[PDB]
């Protein structure tokens, strides 16, 4: 979406800002969607105050006397068309406005032109008519509007797509529908009509994931527009609807209260909700600024900016405990009529430009260079870092976050005035019976407590899923971690730790709207807080989460009664609920089993809510059973204040004071290591776990993790979930209450009325003899490469292994009912066919070795296949295809390669990007049939790329052009993705450089994929991948593998079924990858709706993985997952050997094809009808499941057209198609020779310049052209401003630019100068914005201005001066050297891992801001230091005039001290940190 204000404080009400308004939502026309008709908008609006002169001619004609300003309000409302239910709806507006002792005049019919609207707006459009009303009492603003707000709620009661009120109030009005932006003024006329004038103007363009629009949705609405993503939706929900009958406020009464009776439904957006909520808060007397903070906070913690102002650290002290944040990505603007303001989550995960004239007139938005001021008058020119708002006040003054949030400092103030004022070995089966594991202790509890860090692992989860297996489990195993893929980023949450918090508050939530004077540091609290807290505010009923044998008979009675114990205990005062299975002391045999934690959490969490008593308690889960970080994560997410994991914590005890361990410590493991660390150890390393799942999804705060629920149950019965997790999806749907009594039940069997010695081991972790099942184990993997290694038994062997296996995925519950008469093999289509739908899958020149990837690679372009270049960069040399090729199979142009033949190519069909974008360079870019932009992978959803340092030498270290010990854990998110529009810009920036080649995004099979994969056919992609939970990797956590992500039949479905209904499945081509190994499985991918299938796992088996599975660690036995050249040199493998396998996965496919009855895969695909559910099947654990949600997809028998794809979707006429039209082809062919240009910029031009890096690129490479384009520019720069610059390409900026300028640069120049006629101080003021130079390669870029957040995030070899920035100074980087004249966010190293930056901090405070977990502060001391700054504090003043920069230089001898350089140990001994 595209927001924005324009304010006018020192004129009087214009017809220009309207005029103005609507040009700028013209500009953000990009970040807004189109409906299945490319016409109709996803929505566009705007906020004005009331045109009085233009309603004057309403009472003009009607002969009636026009109401005072504050006393008129004029809803705006749309209507049914029909006739007959138009009035029925109209006599209600007028009922209801009636009953609120106001008046109507009468009704304004608004001229409308519907002929503009695409054909599907035209179909849905409301009438639409203004009511005009009036008080006889003689109500004025606060009271009339308060009025009406309790009216357009009582008819919000009756909502629907053909009855809405878009505002009504006495001071603004909402003109909105479901247009592209710049039609907004022609269906409307009012807007066009120069009568039509206000002191400002909030506007909004809407970006849809879908492609039918509902007028009500468009969006500037009743008080804010939103652009951004609730990412806690569920949670916010619950404690606001928690919170609703009890409200209580001054003279607001208990029946206007109810009135609003539900302000907050999930049924809603985020939007609609965050509107109404924030609404609540302003009309019960806090300005939208001061309802903003309680509800989207800042980050205040940590927070240096906050030195003078410790009044505002206290009301998010104090709203901290009261309000959790609405999380989630969001620049949010809204107008009371009073005020008119904007300000960003915690987070600043979208763009606020704004821009300030000499008469304080006023212009924000997601986009800088959009209402069109006098560049001569300019006075400011900035921009909002994260959390900071900025306003107008009717009293004709702008409002900077400054005062602002003082302003409500200093009311109501308690603040901190107030704040301050307020032994045998019987663990060997306690452990058992809770559910303990032999490789829960050993592989997980262990671990944390010896290393400090939760386990890391590798491959995939091979595993079943816990409801389908045959072995124990805890309930815990059926929630699936969510995560955040397109549409909202994940948080890098060891980066920029400093955001988030687990804090979570003990205390019993009051009024949030009566600021009355009237805390656990993470959740997970140790026996003494236990008691510390038992002691506290409040008593603390203990609630017997167990319960006897025999009289109360079932699981099901104790929850009943437990939660009743619960209700009642509540009722009677309890204001903290610990939940024991340890209750009064101990765990007997006869207290013959327990309430799990999570279904106890769970149902006094639901039960409560459902007694309107949930606000009262709040919640410690004090269990032994919790000691996963997914465990803690489960029972936050469904309710638990805290957790005491009692059990766990006794099993470090044991453990560690133990003779075998403590004597290992004596030597070998490490003693270091008093008790005090283990345990210390133990939680912290749960802390780091629960930050991770959190950033997962992009949260900051447990506080708001806590509602939410941010899981999918795969499993669970419908019952089942309401009782327990109440608004959970549960699409496959198995277990009853009694069935997970069974569980518990069997191993409560094993700790008791037998024996006990040591914990059972079932191999879930890694295959064994006697434990579960795994798709993939050594023995089978041995067999399979002999198999290809020939050209037998090898499959009876392989494909038995494959037979003795249980249920495992959700594919094996179906089976085929063929329509049609078996067919004859030779009628199928051929082998070479289908390979080319197979699709080797990317895994990183970083994880295999070159001999292992390079080999897949051959194979894959022998068969007319793809395959995939990790995520690690490609050698330049594999982009050639091969000469050399000798008799014995051996080429010196690869020399470690064997078996290749003369046409054989080792270069990736499909080329990655992700977030580190390692190898990624514009030839890179364009040695590519395809490229793919990683949002995800199967084993760990919310999390980036991880290679271990081991791992990295010298030659990926040059390939990724990072430093050689390091350790590379990528940023969760793209930087350059934090929205679906934002996702658009990537695909477009990369269809800009590589018009030729389509572009897959690649998003992880979860609840949610298909919304969001409708985004991604809307934001212009040719190819989505659906990744199961179940794929490799050769490096994740173990948590990861196992608890993030779902399966791929619920992605691919998903995806396939939305994409069809929102008719946008033609636009796609559906890759599915995850455990993919067998024709079968491509047969049940392909009905389920998938056209191309990914390998990873198998494919590496092919070549001669045995399933060792020490992948992160450098061993691979078999030359595959290592860099070790030792290793390397055992790789067997050949192309022709996976280019067999392919052939038998083939052929395989080609006869179910016969049994089924059809020619060509082109015929199944998406026949979901094809499938039913298998006879023979009985789990353990359920009757059965439920399987609607992979057979009820949209008929495909005759519509199939949605089948065929156009080769490449294309960028438009596009500003570098002409720049590569001049004399300019001369220029590059004759490789050598000047051309000037010069061009106006307006911000729709996008990337520019970038195809044409991909023109020279595509012919010399990188490094190959020496002439020397110089291209100038004037105006303001769209997003990605000079991309993929290469050597001899120099652009300059007359102006300023916008986010991701120097995106990728490779080589080169890009200067920026704000236009010469500004009148402002260059370094003071705005110029570039957030994310800019991510992950450059070479180039400089020179800019006189404050920079956005996270400048040069991923840079590897850039170099740049920028007068300044906001937070993230150099996030991950690595390489270059950065310049910086001026003021600088916080966190100003986090991960920077290699490169020189210099600084210059005036205010002396830069130490505190600085992230000191790896870079150093050092004041210039080498002598080849300054030389270093110097060169470039002098070519940027060569470059541009720079006022700071010249300052500097003539005054060289004093700036030059108190002023800091950033070194990486890792630069600690370079000529230029040292001598
Ligand atoms: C060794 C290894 C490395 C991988 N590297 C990447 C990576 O660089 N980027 C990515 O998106 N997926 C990576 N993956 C995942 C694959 O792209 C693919 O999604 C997955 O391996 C398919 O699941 P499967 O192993 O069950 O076939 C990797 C997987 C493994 C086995
Ligand atoms: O090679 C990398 O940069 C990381 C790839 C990864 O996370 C994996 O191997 O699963
Ligand atoms: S599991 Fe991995 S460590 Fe080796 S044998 Fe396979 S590549």
């Amino acid at each position: 979406c595209g927001v924005g204000f324009i304010a006018n404080l020192r004129g009087k009400p214009d017809h220009t800002l309207v005029e103005q308004a609507l040009k700028a939502l013209g500009c953000m026309e990009h970040r807004g969607g189109c409906s299945a008709d490319n016409d109709s908008g996803d929505g566009a609006g705007v906020m004005t105050a009331i045109p009085r002169e233009l309603l004057a001619q309403w009472f003009n004609t009607r002969n009636l006397p026009m109401p005072d300003g504050d006393r008129l309000g004029v809803g705006m409302v749309f209507l049914p068309q029909e006739p007959s239910a138009r009035e029925v709806a109209r006599a209600y507006v007028e009922e209801v406005v009636r009953l609120e002792k106001l008046t109507v005049l009468g009704w304004r019919e608004v001229p409308v032109n519907s002929d503009v609207l695409g054909i599907q707006a035209k179909n849905n459009q409301p009438h639409i008519e203004q009511i005009l009303v009036t008080c006889p009492e003689g109500c004025a603003g606060d009271e009339l509007d308060r009025r009406l707000y309790i009216a357009r709620s009582i008819i919000g009661k009756k909502l629907a797509e053909d009855f809405y009120v878009c505002s009504f109030s006495c001071r603004t009005i909402v003109y909105k529908g479901m247009v592209r932006s710049i039609i907004l003024g022609e269906f409307y006329l009012d807007l066009k009509n120069p009568g039509y004038t206000s002191n400002f103007a909030v506007y909004h363009r809407r970006f849809s994931t879908n492609t039918m629009p509902k007028w009500p949705l468009a969006q500037p609405m009743r008080l804010l527009g939103h652009n951004g993503e609730i990412n806690t939706l569920l949670g916010n929900i619950n404690w606001m609807a928690a919170r609703e009958k009890e409200l209580e406020v001054s003279g607001w009464t208990k029946a206007e209260l109810e009135a609003l009776t539900p302000i907050v439904n999930q049924a809603n957006s985020d939007s609609y909700n965050l509107d109404s909520a924030l609404e609540l808060l302003v009309r019960t007397g806090r300005s939208p600024l001061e309802a903003a903070m309680i509800l989207v906070p800042e980050a205040y913690k940590n927070q240096p900016a906050l030195k003078d102002y410790p009044e505002i650290s206290d009301f998010h002290d104090y709203y901290s405990g009261l309000q959790e944040p609405w999380d989630g990505p969001a620049l949010l603007v809204f107008s009371d009529g009073k005020i008119v303001g904007a300000g960003l989550d915690r987070n600043g995960l979208r763009p606020a430009r704004y821009c300030i004239t000499k008469d304080d007139y006023i212009v924000l938005g997601s986009e800088a260079g959009v209402v069109d001021l006098p560049e001569v008058d300019i006075v400011e020119k900035g921009r909002l870092a994260p959390g900071q708002m900025i306003a107008v006040d009717l009293a004709e003054q702008k409002i900077l976050k400054n005062y602002q949030i003082k302003q409500q400092a200093a009311q109501k103030y308690p603040y901190g005035e107030w704040i301050k004022i307020q032994d045998a070995q019987t663990v060997l089966q306690q452990q058992a019976a809770f559910g303990y594991t032999a490789e829960d202790v050993e592989m997980v509890v262990v671990p944390m407590a010896s290393q400090g860090k939760e386990p890391t692992f590798c491959m995939g989860d091979d595993t079943p899923l816990a409801v389908l297996s045959h072995k124990p489990r805890l309930l815990y195993d059926y929630f699936k971690q969510r995560f955040a893929q397109v549409t909202n980023p994940p948080i890098d949450p060891l980066r920029e730790n400093l955001v988030m918090s687990l804090a979570m508050f003990l205390g019993k939530r009051g009024n949030l709207l009566e600021p009355k004077a009237e805390k656990l540091r993470s959740p997970l609290v140790n026996e003494v807080e236990l008691q510390a807290i038992k002691t506290g505010q409040l008593q603390v009923a203990e609630v017997s989460t167990l319960y006897d044998l025999d009289g109360v008979n079932s699981l099901e009675d104790a929850l009943t009664n437990l939660v009743k114990t619960a209700i009642a205990t509540v009722q009677a005062g309890a204001e903290i609920l610990v939940l024991t299975d340890r209750p009064n002391g101990a765990i007997l045999t006869e207290n013959q089993s327990f309430i799990p934690p999570l279904l106890a959490v769970g149902a006094v969490h639901h039960h409560l809510i459902r007694a309107g008593l949930r606000l009262k308690a709040s919640l410690i889960v004090d269990t032994a059973q919790c000691w996963s970080t997914h465990h803690f994560a489960c029972l936050v997410g469904y309710g638990a204040s805290a957790i005491c994991p009692y059990l766990a914590l006794e099993s470090v005890r044991q453990w560690w004071l133990d003779e075998k361990t403590q004597k290992l410590m004596e030597n070998g493991r490490l003693d270091r290591i008093d008790l005090p660390t283990a345990l210390k150890n133990y939680r912290q390393s749960v802390e780091a776990g629960l930050f991770k799942i959190l950033s997962k999804m992009g949260i900051s705060l447990l506080a708001s993790y806590h509602g939410a629920q941010i899981f999918e149950a795969i499993g669970l019965g419908a019952e089942l979930v309401e009782y327990a997790f109440a608004g959970t999806t549960s699409r496959v749907g198995g277990l009853t209450i009694a069935d997970v009594a069974g569980e518990v039940m069997v191993f409560h069997g094993m700790a008791f009325p037998e024996m006990a010695k040591k914990l059972e081991n079932f191999g879930f972790v890694n295959y064994r003899p006697g434990g579960e099942y795994h798709m993939n184990s050594p023995e089978m993997s041995k067999s399979l490469h002999k198999a290809v290694a020939a050209y037998y038994d090898h499959y009876e062997l392989y494909r038995q292994y494959l037979k003795d296996r249980p249920v495992t995925a959700l594919r094996d519950l179906l089976d085929f009912n063929a329509d049609q008469p078996a067919i004859s093999l030779e009628e199928v289509e051929s082998v070479e066919s289908i390979v080319k739908r197979f699709c080797t899958g990317g895994m990183s020149l970083g994880a295999l070795s070159r001999e292992a990837h390079e080999t897949l690679a051959i194979a894959m372009n022998r068969l007319g296949a793809k395959s995939n270049s990790g995520e690690g960069g490609e050698d330049v040399v594999r982009y050639l295809t091969l000469d050399d090729v000798d008799s014995e199979g051996n080429s010196p142009t690869l020399p470690h390669l064997h078996g290749l033949q003369n046409g054989d190519t080792a270069n990736s069909a499909i080329k990655q990007i992700a977030s580190g974008r390692f190898g990624v360079t514009p030839e890179y870019l364009m040695s590519g049939k395809q490229l793919e932009i990683k949002m995800a992978q199967g084993a760990k959803p919310g999390e980036g790329g991880q290679l271990p340092g081991k791992k990295v030498s010298e030659y990926i270290a040059m390939l990724r052009r990072s430093k050689p010990g390091v350790t590379l854990i990528s940023p969760p998110p793209h930087h350059d993705i934090y929205s679906i529009e934002d996702l658009a810009q990537l695909i477009y920036d990369l269809h800009q450089i590589n018009p030729e080649a389509q572009v897959s995004v690649k998003l992880v099979a979860e609840i949610g994929i298909g919304t969001i994969a409708a985004g991604v056919a809307k934001a212009n992609a040719d190819i989505i991948q659906i990744s199961g939970h179940d794929g490799g990797t050769g490096a994740s956590p173990l948590s990861s593998i196992k608890h993030a992500g779902s399966p791929w039949e619920l992605g691919v479905t998903e995806v396939h079924r939305v994409l069809m209904e929102n008719q946008l499945r033609d636009r796609v081509l559906l890759r599915a990858d995850g455990g993919l190994k067998t024709g079968w499985d491509v047969v049940m991918a392909a009905l389920m709706g998938a056209e191309e299938y990914g390998f990873g796992s198998i494919a590496m088996i092919a070549e001669g993985c045995i399933m060792a599975r020490v992948c992160h660690t450098n061993n691979c036995p078999v030359g595959v997952a290592t860099q070790q050249e030792r290793l390397r040199q055992r790789f067997k493998g050949v192309p022709g050997q996976v280019v067999n396998f392919f052939y038998f996965i083939a052929e395989e496919v080609r006869s179910l094809l016969a049994h089924l009855g059809y020619r060509s895969l082109d015929d199944i695909i998406g026949r979901t009808d094809l499938l039913k559910v298998r006879s023979d099947v009985q789990l353990s654990k359920t009757q059965n499941l439920t399987l609607d949600c992979l057979l009820n997809l949209p008929d495909t028998k005759q519509n199939r057209q949605w089948l065929n794809h156009e080769p490449v979707h294309s960028n438009g006429p596009v500003l570098d198609d002409d720049i590569l039209a001049d004399p300019d082809i001369q220029e590059a062919i004759n490789h050598q020779t000047t051309a000037t240009k010069t061009y106006r910029l307006v911000n729709t031009d996008r990337t520019v310049g970038t195809r044409l890096s991909g023109a020279i690129a595509k012919k010399y490479g990188n490094n190959g052209f020496e002439g020397n384009i110089t291209l100038n520019f004037q105006g303001a720069a769209g997003q990605s401003f000079g991309a993929f610059n290469l050597d001899g390409m120099t652009l300059h900026l007359q102006g300023e630019a916008n986010d991701y300028v120097g995106k990728g640069m490779n080589g080169g120049e890009i200067v920026i100068v704000p236009h010469p006629q500004a009148s402002f101080a260059p370094e003071d003021n705005v110029i570039i914005g957030n994310t800019c130079l991510y992950g450059a390669t070479g180039g400089n870029l020179y800019a006189n201005g404050r920079a956005g957040e996270r400048f040069a995030v991923r840079n590897s070899v850039g170099k740049a001066v920028i007068e300044g920035a906001g937070d993230h100074c150099c996030e991950y980087m690595t390489g270059g050297v950065i310049v910086v004249l001026g003021p600088v966010g916080r966190n100003v190293g986090a991960g920077m891992t290699g490169g020189l930056a210099y600084f210059l901090d005036e205010v002396g405070d830069l130490p505190e801001k600085i992230n000191p977990e790896i870079i150093t502060l050092q004041r210039i001391t080498a002598s080849k230091g300054e030389e270093q700054l110097k060169s470039l504090i002098t070519a940027h003043v060569e470059h541009t005039g720079s006022p700071k920069g010249k300052a500097i230089l003539a005054n060289w001898s004093d700036y030059l001290g108190k002023f800091w350089q950033a070194v990486p140990p890792s630069e600690k001994d370079s000529p230029e940190a040292n001598n």
